[PDB]
């Protein structure tokens, strides 16, 4: 088992420029892939979570070229519907944004291929998926347990009348929305009840049009796409930076600064995890926003009590921060924290205890009442990049962190320690 020790970072001041964004990133990549033309994507984030969407656009036949920094690509358009056949296994990690816009993306046409991934991601649901793309016609097998993957696809999906849950993932939708336009016929996609991480389905839309293709959104209840279409190369596309990789330093200069400055990300970014910032100034921090980029400085920390339905992965820095805040800081509407990378309900209660605070592990919220001071405690991370940056955070104080397997920061970010000890200072 690697470990990495943080030491006391007495403060926090300086630049970092982001690493591209996962989720622009790999929508980016298979539009590109189904459109037709030559993309040139820039600031493409290198990370697990990346590196398996482009292995799996290479094992379906699609070419592309990577520069020696994996940031820019530029990838030959395949001018409509990906295909393989012999059940052709592609392998996800555990990378939902590839699990989930795949699944559906290679329903179109005839097709005989398998999504799998690690051990987790055959503990991720994805019925809600299955379930609409069933109804739009696809032929969908579940190799290993009902509503998770395996997935075997064998092709159908036409369109039509399509119901999906949006209670669990947007991701749902979200793959529903990429791959509805190149069906024959036109889709109705009607939302079932609740919708959750709604600002995802504004990246995708945003993603879409880039490539070409509109539809109409019906107040996010019902969404109408018209069959036909083709998606369509925009040139060269600038991935923006990672605005959830960004949550880590504007956290650390509300706790430690000193004033932190991202670049990559400003306030017109499309990613709603840029309101993470707006918690930040809501619990006494001080926030700058430009065109590329956005800074945190110090100010003062208080505890909040707020819904975190519409940050959610971002939300968790705020669960590490709160051990710096006064007062009690509860997260709501975060159930799905459950169904991710790892139960992050479950994980993150148990590790702040371990540091000394006193939690409450709610169905779907959590609440977090700080000690008087933290103690040292080996982290254990789940497999969960987000859990090893979220406890990074606990060396903003006077007491070291160990943290277990620091590698898994891979997923999203590979750099991240480095890009922490940029900003750390002793003086
Ligand atoms: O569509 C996307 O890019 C993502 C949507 C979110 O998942 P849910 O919709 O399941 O919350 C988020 O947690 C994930 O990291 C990225
Ligand atoms: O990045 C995160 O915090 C959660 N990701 C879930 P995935 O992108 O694998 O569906």
């Amino acid at each position: 088992m690697e470990s990495l020790t943080l030491q006391p970072i007495a403060r926090v001041d300086g630049t970092i420029n982001l690493p591209g964004s996962k989720s622009v990133s790999n929508r980016a990549l298979l539009l590109a892939a189904l459109a037709h033309g030559k993309t040139v994507l820039t600031n493409l984030l290198d990370s697990d979570d990346v590196r398996h969407m482009l292995n799996a656009l290479t094992a379906l036949g699609v070419s592309y070229t990577l520069s020696a920094d994996r940031t820019r690509c530029e990838i030959i358009g395949n001018g409509g519907p990906l295909h393989a056949e012999g059940a052709l296994e592609l392998f996800l990690g555990n990378a939902g944004t590839a699990m989930r816009p795949l699944a559906a993306a290679l329903c179109l046409g005839s097709n005989d291929i398998v999504l799998t991934g690690e051990p987790r991601m055959k503990e991720r649901p994805i019925g809600h998926l299955v379930d609409a793309l069933r109804l739009g016609g696809a032929k969908i097998t579940y190799l290993e347990q009902e509503n998770y993957p395996p997935l075997r696809l064998q092709g159908g999906f036409t369109g039509g009348n399509v119901d999906v849950d949006g209670s669990v993932s947007s991701q749902f939708l979200t793959a529903l929305l990429m791959t509805a336009p190149l069906a024959p016929e036109d889709t109705v996609i009607r939302i079932k009840g609740d919708l959750v991480s709604k600002p995802y389905i504004d990246i995708t839309l945003n993603l879409m049009k880039t490539f070409g293709v509109e539809i109409e959104n019906q107040h996010y209840q019902q969404f109408v796409v018209k069959g036909g279409q083709s998606y369509q190369s925009p040139g060269t596309y600038l991935v923006e930076g990672d605005a959830s990789s960004a949550s880590y330093f504007l956290a650390a200069a509300a706790i430690k600064g000193g004033t932190v400055k991202v670049t990559g990300i400003g306030r017109n970014s499309m990613q709603g995890d840029i309101r993470f910032a707006d918690v930040l100034e809501k619990m006494g921090a001080t926030i700058c926003w430009g065109d590329d980029y956005i800074s945190c400085t110090r100010g003062e920390l208080n505890a909040i009590d707020m819904d975190m339905n519409h940050i959610p992965d971002a939300a968790m820095t705020i669960a590490t921060a709160a051990l710096f805040a006064k007062g009690t800081t509860t997260l709501r509407n975060i159930y799905n924290w459950r169904v991710k990378e790892t139960d992050r309900l479950f994980a993150m209660a148990t590790e702040l205890r371990k540091v000394g605070a006193e939690v409450e592990e709610g169905h779907d919220y959590i609440r977090i009442t700080p000690p008087e001071k933290l103690n040292f405690a080996e982290i254990a991370t789940y497999n969960d990049h987000r859990m090893a940056m979220c406890f990074s955070l606990v060396a903003l104080s006077d007491t070291p962190v160990t943290i277990l397997d620091p590698k898994c920061t891979a997923k999203t970010f590979p750099d991240y320690f480095e890009q922490l000890a940029r900003i750390s200072q002793a003086a």
